[PDB]
């Protein structure tokens, strides 16, 4: 529109808080926050995670205790990540679909106690394989796509059976969203949402999560260099029946968030991963960055087009928003 | 290629949490601007029958009510003086009187509540004996460029009174650039200009005329025209507006959406007196639930508006706060 | 209509060769610009605690380290003088001192390494006693146009010292055109201007303030705003910038991508002190592998950046060379 | 953005090498190069090709020798083109799917020796027909589409059986990508890539290749005049399950490359064909053009949007890049 | 949703008639412009070894060959004088000599063949002792604005000689507007300007240098850059060019297509000496069929070019005529 | 691009023929022309058509005579329109698929005599029904869609059997392109093109054609007021397997031509119908318009994006072009 200085001075709107507030393009609210949480097998158990300062692994009872306050703060949903006892790992990943596995038990407990709180279970075989790869290995050590799906489908069904409102397949197998959706539909789980991890990269930013849960990748997770490829990933997942789509990691992939939102106009989520949390929190603890950087990081996801954010900062942010 | 039953759009609707996760727009108090009707005198409060629950207030009373507005976090007020009949003239000179209602109210509010935004109305219709939005020629037509000269003096007077934003509502061609030039020349470099860019010749304004004590088809836009609005806004952006506005509101949500999409600039919309009246009337009759107020406001957010001029601003801010 | 199992996106991922064939972006040393902190004096080297592995260097020491930078193929340096406290003033006059640190360092580097690009910082904050990015008025607000006058003299002084690029980081409106006019008028026809176009009011700058020995919401952009950045860059292109920049970096990759896509112009991004610190801290703690450095830089390429201002430039150039 | 001289002087960035380097939009790297290679039946055999100065036909053992250096140079992949003994040609093109045909043998030898090097086999009947047409002829002498596909499918399977990571159908039969993909999938060759020659023109630029391999076309290859048609070709091939799509010839069709990349955002390849190589090399040899024209020609493909380039200059370019 | 076997793209290919019906582009003689090398003297004809079948011709001989060109319907010639070594100078003054080869040839052709288009080359490289495309400063760099002054005088001299089109090939910034202003000021209101807008620093020019008897990376474009070309052409259109050109040709067909698509303006492309040589060489060796000539030219039409500067213009016009 | 007078004077290019020629955006050639022709049942028969001055109905032998010259002129194709004897009309339209109907006979005669000339047969029931409606009527007098298709399919097969290279379904039944394509494919007529009359309007401009062939419509032909609807029509026909798509009438619908070409980038044809021919020719004959209006009318179709034009002026235009 031929806007030219000095007729246009972009500073005028910035002059006063009230005008800054009037033109502010995006706001983060508690509607936008999803808290991931590492769940242990026992009773009366909490563990600190070395590479995620301030985040605890919680047994189910402890989860239920802390969830009262997450609920009170208005956090809409949790994303559960079980911490599988080593003795329950196997080459067939069968613990994935064990009806009394951690995820399944946590889910039923939370669904009963906090009926309005959303529960997003993780559909993935890496927490359950003795080797830690995101699926069933062939003789060469390659992750078999279609065979891994069969396990994933049985897992997802078990989650729906436990009452999960959302299942989130994080594996990066091709075709899995459609196979899971078909199974859910066949089984009558009409309303179970599927939150696809659509554009999940082969990233160095996951380091701490491995420490958190107790666990090559380039043959299934995406190359960091690729952008256009992410749109093809998403497109397939929407076609296959995903209700929501996700980019992971998050800040390092904000451009992807923006392209995905712009291209598909579908419910788009983003994961501020363990390494992102660790680097921010470590800097805040060292006195190198102000705590205000938490809300800045989260505001960036909204600005980029995310509808919702999986973030280990969800409770702190909710607290800050509520002020 | 999303297809039922693989895709069932009800799934995200099943639970409040999922509805919240996917909700595309939120209204907040940061979106609300309260228009106010300002009387001369002291201790004056007058009800408006066609705008139930809205009062015209003298300045002292405005300062009192403003305590609450500020407490609720409403970012700005839009002042509309109720000009005494005796102060109306052919030349509209009260528009730039340093002792006019708008200028006095501005000075009062700027002092008492320094963080509150004040948006003054730049317009000659409140000041003319004939009520037209400008100075007439000998054929009874509103002269564009001569009217701008008066508008410029008004705008300068508002800036001198401390207004952070002036909002030209006149629909004169070229007035945004002329006002901008004048502001700049005078050293008022940070006074915002909130252009009423796409202001339609509308029947929705009935009650406001009641409220302020006052056809426009040779200046106000034809309701039928939509492309025309883009041309209006493009010129006002080129001429230096800091924000652009569509008026009326809800009957023109398509315009809001086109303007936001085309220009990606700060976009405002006026939910006019007629809109407020319609909704109030229906609520008071028990024909609509009070929930319609937040619905109407959410519409503006959804259509692309950054801010909303609305007589519901206090009612809504209270509901949002809680 | 690509659909599984006819389309399996894993197939190109199966082998390194195919991953290489389809790889959409590559980082090279041609993408790297090293910011440097420059001290007055001789034989000075100072570690920065909040930026582990980065030192502030006096000019003689800078010349020494620069041998390696040049050997590694780093195309340019961005100089940031560490102004002695005694040289800060209300008028920011050290900004245009021919004997200032920046001007001296420029002259030294231009002579010793004629092919190395030197990008000077055009900004008044390093030179004011109050640390604000300009000259204050009597209300304590940074005056836009008066600050530009000082910026213009600074920019001319950098050109006189031989800088091939000046990078205005101030966030004054209109400053790119004013600097351009001045450069042109003076015969500095080929001095590039690298506008910091979309520079946000960010918490990520903490460590830099430590490094150079120094709110900005009335000039720096609101983190929440994205469309606004397009307007910023459009003006700076119109005003004559040769390259445009987004700052900070990684928290604003969406902005980089929007700016590249909209304008198709040379686009740069600053991976700021806070970003470097976060990553370094996590690497030193064993929380992240050192591979994150090239990942972070690749992100900027993927988002559309042509060049990256990064304190990792040497570490990355070494890794790329090998 | 209203950029106007003298405020905008596009020469400023060009003033110095460092700024030229900073704004340079595209770079060619060895990641972008695919070397086509003509493979003979014997042992200890090399032949010079008259119309491709500097390019040799190589027996398998010789191929393995030269490949050490292609590998050392970082060339990611080869595209194999067998030189069929005349005695092995027939009206049924059966040699195409012979498990001990040249392509199959070369493939197994290279897969074993250089496991990381990509092998792209040619799925085409023209090297195998007594007549040299790209398929099986009917009584009128027309190339039968669906009957030719059946042979092509058997060929592609035989290549996957030999270990090829990519099969590249170059025939221009309609529907072939889907038929090959279905067959590969049915057979369990889940990860064998299909590099479709999607927009392959009826071009005069192929002349030397006929000399190289020892071999109307307008009823299957595209009319040079047509652009929009190429987008329809590509679209079908992506829908049919191609992993990569290719334009051939290359320089003479750079506009097609750009439209294809822009429209589909998919992995896009381009073939700098025998006639392009010959005309450049002949000019360089005559002293008419500088050797720098090699990297200029290849940079154009990147600039146009190609991800990868099949080029007889791959070794020379790799050498030049490595300096 | 076109899908095999319902859609078989071979069907339209089955028969020549259907191929003709659907053919998207045709080359005609109206698309061809013949560049010519012009010698001083009388009765001179010189073969160029690196451009087999092309001769440099003195003016009298050019007039003779032109009879055939005109008979074949070739719309225009692009004249390239072969400057005597003794007429080259630091100041490039032969460029605007009314008695220069270009000016004489123009006058001769305008008289003898009034309907034939004459496109003169506006450029200083044929006239400088050093061969650079402009006037050098004391550092050996081509001064942009001083070179334009000489270019303007050249262009005026071509207009005075009767040229219907001047084609600035220099790659000076701003030269199209400066030449346009001058033409307009002088009353040359209908002299076309054919800007070489996107002219790359290319190895394809080798033979031309042979032909006319003569790095450029500080003015000619980097082969790697494509977005940059849009900026080049946008400026030249704004500055008043009537047609815009890409050079070289076939190695830059993506550029042609981007330029046509973006601007929808008259777009021309130069199939340069190196391109002609490559093709000729291969044809003479029996490596390519002569059909490649029409294929190469069709490519330019397909990419979006309106006109093609090509040394094959006569060969192709003969083939088309028949 | 900020082009402004007097720096930009759009007249400069117009100053001289040579520059007009250089920038001329579109050219009509004989490659673009398709001649419709009304074919009678007899021998040695020609009839003049009152409302189409200058156009004759021709028996097959006469058609073959005139076609030598159409061929000599380079006209690529004819579109045949038989003139059905009244005695051969019926409620079932069976004459449509009679192997010795006029169209079928003309086709075989022309295919044999002029093998390179394209023949486009008309797939339509209106020339064959006693009532003249474009299909089989129900009790209410409505044209039954799916029942009419069955006849159309049998017609099209009979045309392919006669050797037609293109069949052109002009009926405006929904779904017909797909049904015809399926049938052709099932029958092995792999290469028979289908030229869909995709956007065919309920127009007053067809008046003379009824006079020519010897023959409500608003329930199948399109409303003249509708534009967007034409894109939906076309889209369906491409999806159903049309090789070419057509707009009819022509000049009065040039906007449709442009939108269709722009939207689909597919081979697009346009019919300059009988009423368009009549009004031009009547004006030329009255001395009201110059003959140059013929090439102007045809140039408009090219300008609008048409690849080919069905026009009763094809011979005159070809003659004019050849000069
Ligand atoms: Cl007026
Ligand atoms: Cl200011
Ligand atoms: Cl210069
Ligand atoms: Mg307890
Ligand atoms: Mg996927
Ligand atoms: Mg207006
Ligand atoms: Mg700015
Ligand atoms: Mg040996
Ligand atoms: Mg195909
Ligand atoms: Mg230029
Ligand atoms: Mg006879
Ligand atoms: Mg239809
Ligand atoms: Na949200
Ligand atoms: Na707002
Ligand atoms: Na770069
Ligand atoms: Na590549
Ligand atoms: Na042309
Ligand atoms: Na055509
Ligand atoms: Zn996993
Ligand atoms: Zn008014
Ligand atoms: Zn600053
Ligand atoms: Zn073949
Ligand atoms: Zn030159
Ligand atoms: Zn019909």
């Amino acid at each position: 529109a031929n806007r030219a200085y000095p007729y246009t001075r972009l500073r005028r709107n910035r002059r006063d808080d009230f005008s800054r507030r009037l033109v502010r393009e995006n706001v983060l609210t508690v509607d936008d926050l999803i808290l991931p949480v590492f769940v242990l097998d026992g009773v009366n158990q909490r563990e600190s995670i070395p590479s995620m300062p301030g985040v605890e692994r919680l047994s189910i009872d402890q989860l239920l205790i802390e969830a009262e306050e997450w609920v009170a703060l208005g956090i809409p949903a949790l994303a559960l990540f079980p911490v599988t006892p080593v003795e329950k790992k196997s080459l067939d990943a069968a613990e994935a679909y064990n009806p009394e596995g951690i995820a399944q038990r946590a889910t039923r407990a939370l669904r009963e106690r906090f009926p309005e709180l959303g529960i997003i279970t993780d559909v993935a075989l890496c927490p359950f394989t003795t080797h830690g790869q995101c699926g069933i290995l062939d003789d060469d050590g390659y992750v078999l796509n279609d065979v891994s799906i069969d396990v994933l489908v049985r897992q997802a069904l078990s989650h729906a059976e436990a009452g999960a409102q959302v299942v989130a397949p994080s594996d990066m197998m091709d075709g899995r969203i459609g196979a899971i959706r078909e199974a859910l539909e066949s089984a009558g789980h009409t309303n179970v949402r599927v939150m696809a991890y659509s554009a999940k990269y082969a990233s160095a930013y996951y380091g701490p999560f491995r420490d958190a849960v107790g666990s090559n990748k380039a043959t299934y997770q995406m190359d960091p260099a690729n952008s256009d490829e992410a749109l093809h990933e998403v497109a397939a997942d929407l076609a296959e029946g995903a209700d929501m789509v996700m980019v992971k990691p998050g800040m390092p992939y904000l451009d992807i968030v923006r392209r995905v939102k712009d291209e598909f106009r579908a419910p788009t989520f983003v994961y501020q991963v363990s390494g992102e949390y660790a680097m921010h929190m470590g800097a805040i603890q060292n006195g190198w960055l102000a705590e205000s950087v938490i809300l800045e990081s989260l505001t960036a996801f909204k600005r980029a087009g995310a509808d919702g954010i999986l973030t280990y900062f969800a409770k702190q942010a909710a607290e800050q928003l509520r002020r």
